[PDB]
């Protein structure tokens, strides 16, 4: 039997990329993110950038975006069918449902939110442009590289066969996943093959898997091995709960999606937490707390401010589920 | 004598400040902010800045921020009075809640959080470094002012005889204040001569006053007139809420608290949107949607991502409740 590792091994220059899902209508903020990006680590080490868009790039979007990134850059649209309901979704059901939201949580009366969170969640590794790829790094609009990185990212990873990277996790808003949970441990019951026997399910959950503590990575950022997304205990996972509805009968994440099926579906030492990249997304910071590392990269961020091990994040359920030593003075991001 | 007879005679250039209540951790976010107030209006609009701290500033935080600002700038410490438990609180009890709710919401967990928000709602209007002032303008670390502002705010609330300015608006987690609306409801009903005839109550509820629908301004931007937080109606309406206990059983903060107090307390004409003025809090941003108001004052932000019009936020709330003419394509934000 082929095991979901069986699929990431082969792959462990790296042939990598960045990728960005985004609107022509936040090209400020995209050039933004794009010169911290360029400052602090491509032009260094350059890699590929890849853009998608659910509609066309408008040239001008395309002339400003080419000129300021230096490494080569692709644009894409989407194909359709990985931005659209699909056939098994009820409309007026899911309408109604955003209807009644659209004042109750962030992005509750949102449509194109919805189609966005399952295009993370099941599309954008399968875009054309990133079939040539093993790793990509997400990158948004209106974000902050803190720090100088002062080694090649994805070839680290490659090297230290990591699968998983992030810096930022948090506790989800329920409200918008009261059924994604179940949905994924009915899943594991009946695919106990892709349970990995030395997964992180503690970063997930308190109690074995009775329950979500809502933790999850904050996809906004990720350095990921393609392959894991590609594997069939993904793609199988990812089908489940399409089937299932919740992209648009509640308001499922794909950053709770792609986070469970990390932590449960790989060996635990194939997440890691970049504790030395400095990075923003509004309104969290990861901020290098290692002193030598704060300073011999120039970083731009608070260390007060790091959301890390703050009560609302899932740092230290994170370092606890790893079996890392948390930083000397984490209690002091609890008061 | 009502309130609004404290206010209008402070209806020469107006005695105004800008005040910023911020820890010495914070000085990068508290720097960048301070580039952005000097380059879109301070320099060409002078006011002394007042900057609050609950611990003394280190000298490297003075030296810093003395030499960012052009204008006068003062630093003070806050009276242990304002920032303590009162004796009425139970600790202990407050120290359960925080536990259980440091997972929860946002700052649950938080002991200085709530000090910080008892202090916004009743205390930093009445610091005496504020005394001489009729006008403060709240300013935070890690905010951007995305255009210019060419003209002199205070002097513009003045002359206009405005009370409460703002920009962003959204709806408060029910979570942290599940008792501050029948708190607030019960003072009025005790204290009908508070209430406003022609009040923004409708902002507020939409069952004329039954419930709350949770909406509120954004305080982090506040352009206000001291004198209403000084004026018997808000002070015996604080001392209430404070006796109430909400800000440590529960994590009330100061910006539902100054809202609750505006929109009732005074003629819904003294409430006035900042429409024009570019500002971002993360991770929300108020763009100029007027394309005349925003190219002539060379805004910086993607108007795509306004957050006035957006479901989770309260811009429609308050267009409706003061008939302002809502711009033309404010529904796209709902999609
Ligand atoms: C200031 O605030 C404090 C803090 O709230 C107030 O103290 C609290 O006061 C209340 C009411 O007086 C007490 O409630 C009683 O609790 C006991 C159970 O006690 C145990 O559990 C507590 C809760 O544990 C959970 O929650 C806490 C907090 O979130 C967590 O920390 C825990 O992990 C749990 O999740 C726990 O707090 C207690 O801890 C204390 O004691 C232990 C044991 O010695 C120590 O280790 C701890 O360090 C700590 O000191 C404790 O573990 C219940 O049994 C009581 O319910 C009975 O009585 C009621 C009376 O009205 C009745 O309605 C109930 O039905 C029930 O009665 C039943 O059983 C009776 C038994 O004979 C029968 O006679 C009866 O017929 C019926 O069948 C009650 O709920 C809190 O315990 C107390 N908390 C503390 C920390 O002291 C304080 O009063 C406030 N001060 C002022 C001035 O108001
Ligand atoms: C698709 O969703 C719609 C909207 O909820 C469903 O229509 C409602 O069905 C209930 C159940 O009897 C009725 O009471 C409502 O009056 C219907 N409302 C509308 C908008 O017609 C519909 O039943 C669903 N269809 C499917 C596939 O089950
Ligand atoms: N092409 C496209 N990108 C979108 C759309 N909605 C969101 N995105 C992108 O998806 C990512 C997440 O969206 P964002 O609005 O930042 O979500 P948030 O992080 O939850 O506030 C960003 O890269 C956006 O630019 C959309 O409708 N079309
Ligand atoms: N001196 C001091 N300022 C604080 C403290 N907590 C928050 N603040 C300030 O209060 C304002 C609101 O705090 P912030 O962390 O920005 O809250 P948020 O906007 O809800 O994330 C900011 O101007 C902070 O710098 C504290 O414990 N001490
Ligand atoms: C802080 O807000 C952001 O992160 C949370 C947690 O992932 C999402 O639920 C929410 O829609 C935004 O994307
Ligand atoms: C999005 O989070 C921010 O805004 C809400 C609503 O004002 C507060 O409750 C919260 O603590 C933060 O300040
Ligand atoms: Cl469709
Ligand atoms: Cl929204
Ligand atoms: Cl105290
Ligand atoms: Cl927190
Ligand atoms: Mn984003
Ligand atoms: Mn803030």
């Amino acid at each position: 039997t082929k095991t979901t590792m069986d699929y990431i091994t082969p792959s462990f220059k790296p042939k990598a990329c960045y990728v960005t899902l985004v609107r022509n209508k936040e090209l400020k903020g995209l050039l933004s993110s794009i010169k911290y990006v360029e400052n602090k680590i491509n032009k260094k080490f350059p890699y590929p950038w890849v853009f998608l868009n659910d509609e066309p790039f408008t040239e001008e979007f395309k002339e400003a975006v080419t000129k300021a990134v230096s490494s080569e850059v692709k644009f894409g649209i989407l194909p359709k069918e990985h931005w659209s309901y699909p056939e098994w979704i009820n409309q007026t059901k899911a309408a109604e449902i955003r209807a009644d939201a659209a004042t109750k949580y962030i992005y509750g009366g949102s449509e194109s939110y919805r189609h966005m969170c399952r295009y993370q969640s099941g599309f954008f590794w399968r875009h054309e442009l990133l079939e040539e790829y093993d790793w990509y790094w997400r990158v948004e609009p209106d974000i902050k590289l803190y720090c100088d990185i002062n080694y090649d990212v994805f070839k680290w990873m490659q090297e230290n066969e990591k699968v998983y990277g992030f810096t930022v996790s948090i506790h989800e808003y329920e409200v918008t996943i009261p059924t994604l949970w179940q949905t994924s441990m009915d899943f594991i019951k009946k695919n106990p093959e892709y349970l990995d026997e030395n997964n992180l399910m503690s970063f997930l959950s308190n109690d074995n898997g009775k329950t979500y503590n809502l933790c999850h990575f904050w996809s906004n950022f990720e350095i990921a091995n393609l392959n894991l997304w590609r594997s069939p205990a993904y793609r199988e996972y990812f089908d489940t709960l399409d089937h299932q509805g919740g992209f648009f009968y509640e308001r499922w994440g794909d950053a709770p999606v792609h986070s469970i099926a990390a932590a449960l579906f790989l060996p635990k030492d194939k997440i890691h937490y970049f504790s030395d990249i400095g990075y923003h997304h509004p309104p969290y910071d990861n901020c290098p707390l290692d002193k030598e590392v704060y300073n011999s990269n120039n970083c731009e961020c608070d260390q007060g401010n790091d959301f890390t091990f703050q009560g609302y994040s899932c740092g230290k359920e994170y370092y606890d589920a790893q079996g890392l030593v948390k930083p000397k003075n984490w209690k002091k991001f609890r008061e």
